[PDB]
RNA sequence: GGCCAGGUAGCUCAGUUGGUAGAGCACUGGACUGAAAAUCCAGGUGUCGGCGGUUCGAUUCCGCCCCUGGCCAC
């Protein structure tokens, strides 16, 4: 219906950005980005009116947001910078060639993909390529983004883009960049399933040393990341109904050797979840003694008492130890699963004494 | 859209090793009164946001959503 309203208004609208990429990658998303030559606001208002839904105009930015069903629509006016601006000027201000393309929703040319910079070629060649040599200088945040994309799509940086990125990092532009944008970029990074690869790229180009103060790479941490990779794989395989956010675990492994002050500060900047902060504060201190207690474990009930109050993340961190692995697993798929019939429990009930008695019965069943 | 709080009676507010809930003023009834108020005895003062899951048992553990306020990414 967009092309029709655009025809009535005598305008030109286009699907633009990653939305196109995902479309070309076969990935269907509910968030669509539009670039409109002429006023996008009235277009969004009319489209919202015909479908009979609310509209959220933003005149100063020149963009408008409206929601139809599960579809989240954003209409943006064509702008050459971050006289009417052409679509090409609006695309050339973007980061990478794969994100620089567009698909015309105009009724006459409808279905046609508009690619000026050959982003389609780079898409088929699995290449992350910047539009201009000053790209990383303009927006240092992109230094992360590229890597992030290279993590997700499993693409490779072109020689040009790679050299330019390395030069950009060597100038320490990553420190001059706004803290919030970088932190948010890392937040977007850790949400990826391929995030580990993004960490490999972060290690390769050493951006984490720039962003995080006091952070240095070693082998133990990396091996811990791959072990955690295996644990995450298994847990997301069998226990998948119990899934939690995995990236934060890797993030904890990275900051494990860091000082508690810098760790708490970083987690504060990242706006980490409560269970993440708890797992970190537990890891930095009580984790060692916990392991030492798990080493002295003989009966299964002691293992129960030491494990059950803990979260799943802590257990996954306990699976990093080879000796504790099968123990944790045994606690998972067997130990904590059990029940009791009616008459028996009725005999058990005859305050806290009922609970203590139940515990005595459980440790009576286990051992 | 991300996060942090806040959600407790009509209103204003505390509450952690899960184990049988609270304050200050409105609410009902009776004693009291010509009527009313005060006051006394008392006692509602509540599925402690909503829906699932774990647990013998969840205001608490978790997950998904509702509401309000504040930091922002926009
Ligand atoms: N710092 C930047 N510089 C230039 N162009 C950018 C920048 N950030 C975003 N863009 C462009 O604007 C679009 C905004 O899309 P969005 O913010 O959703 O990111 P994305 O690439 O779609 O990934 P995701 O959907 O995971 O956020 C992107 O497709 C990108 O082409």
């Amino acid at each position: 219906m967009v092309g029709q309203i655009a025809k009535e208004m005598g305008l030109r609208a286009y699907i633009v950005g990653g939305v196109v990429r995902d479309i070309l990658l076969g990935k269907e998303v509910w968030d669509v980005d539009f670039v409109v030559e002429g006023n996008a606001i009235e277009l969004a208002k009319e489209l919202a009116r015909r479908h009979g839904v609310n509209v959220h105009p933003f005149p100063e930015f020149g963009t408008a947001h409206l929601k139809i069903g599960k579809l989240k629509l954003e209409f943006a006016t064509a702008r050459r910078e971050t006289e009417p601006a052409s679509l090409k000027e609006d695309l050339i201000r973007r980061d990478f060639t794969i994100n620089a393309m567009a698909i015309s929703v105009n009724l006459e040319d409808y279905g046609t993909l508009i690619d000026y910079f050959g982003g389609l070629r780079d898409l088929k060649d699995k290449v992350i390529r910047v539009l201009h040599p000053v790209s990383f200088i303009e927006d240092p945040v992109r230094i992360l983004r590229a890597l992030r994309f290279a993590g997700r799509l499993n693409f490779k940086l072109s020689r040009s883009t790679e050299k330019l990125l390395k030069q950009a990092v060597n100038l320490g532009l990553l420190k001059e960049a706004p803290r919030g944008r970088l932190i948010n970029e890392i937040k977007l990074a850790l949400r990826e399933d391929r995030f580990l690869e993004i960490l490999e790229l972060y290690r390769k180009y050493r951006v984490l040393e720039e962003i995080i103060e006091g952070f240095q790479w070693n082998e133990k941490v990396l091996q811990k990341l791959y072990a955690l990779r295996k644990v995450v794989d298994w847990h997301a395989l069998e226990f998948s109904e119990e899934r939690i956010d995995y990236g934060w675990l890797y993030l904890l492994i990275l900051i494990s050797n860091l000082d508690y002050e810098r760790g708490k500060h970083f987690l504060e900047e990242m706006s980490a979840p409560s269970w993440v902060r708890e797992t970190y504060k537990f890891m930095k201190f009580k984790l060692g003694s916990l392991k030492e207690e798990l080493k002295k474990a003989k009966e299964n009930y002691e293992v129960y008492r030491l494990l059950k109050p803990l979260h799943t993340s802590v257990l996954l961190l306990l699976m990093l130890e080879e000796e504790l692995k099968e123990k944790i697993k045994l606690y998972l798929e067997k130990l904590r699963k059990v029940k009791l019939p009616k008459e028996k429990i009725e005999e058990l009930k005859k305050g806290k004494e009922l609970g203590e008695r139940i515990e005595e019965l459980k440790r009576e069943i286990m051992n």
